[PDB]
């Protein structure tokens, strides 16, 4: 069929625009993904000495391109520093609806008094440490970045599953396993890559 069965088998959480993700009620401060993750952006790209008055800090390529912001001879580093994020969240509790750019929060509904991430919340999180920004919603994610036909997928790849992407996402990385937020009452784990309900791409967004 067209679903991974092991998860409940509808679109995953679908949560609009550009959510406030950190708020400091002491110092009476809030800021959304989107300044966040192009703070996290322009530190990346001072650290690899490029960062130009231009850029916003989102690194963001046209959906479909083969270029991006980041340099290609820099993607391998890239790609390892969004891994080393989302596996620094190893253990954290599954919440549907949960995550931001900042880190876990709470979900919606099932995930209404938890704070932890879905399956689009740990991408969006992980990878917004290089300043790529991703709306969450599995579905959406999978109409971004360039696809690559699922059997020649690599380490730091987005593997997706049901119609359109919409069910479930994870981070590939390699050796036939994947990074996830699976579902209630569980952890972000590292799990063996299944093929059911896969889409026949997975998404590339770092280039190298």
């Amino acid at each position: 069929g067209l679903w991974d069965p092991t998860l409940p088998m509808i679109p995953s959480a679908n949560i609009p625009g550009d959510p406030i993700a950190v708020v400091n009620q002491v110092l009476g401060i809030s800021a959304t993904s989107a300044q966040v993750t192009a703070n996290m952006g322009r530190k990346f790209l001072e650290q690899l000495g490029i960062l130009q008055p231009t850029d916003t800090g989102i690194t963001n390529a046209p959906a479909g391109s083969a270029q991006g912001r980041i340099p290609r001879v820099y993607g391998r580093q890239a790609s390892e520093y969004v891994i080393r994020r989302g596996m620094s969240q190893i253990g954290v509790p599954y919440s549907w609806g949960g995550g931001n750019a900042a880190g876990p929060s709470k979900g919606i509904d099932s995930g209404a008094g938890t704070v932890g991430f879905d399956c689009s919340g740990l991408v969006l999180y992980s990878f917004a440490g290089v300043g790529i920004k991703l709306p969450h919603y599995s579905g959406s994610q999978y109409n971004l970045g360039r696809k690559i036909p699922s059997s020649q997928m690599r380490r730091g790849d987005v593997i997706f599953y049901g119609p359109n992407g919409s069910q479930h996402v994870t981070i590939y990385l390699g050796n036939g396993q994947m990074l996830e937020a699976p579902d209630v009452g569980l952890k972000v784990r590292v799990a063996p890559v299944r093929t059911a309900g896969m889409t026949p791409y997975v998404v590339r967004y770092i280039e190298y």
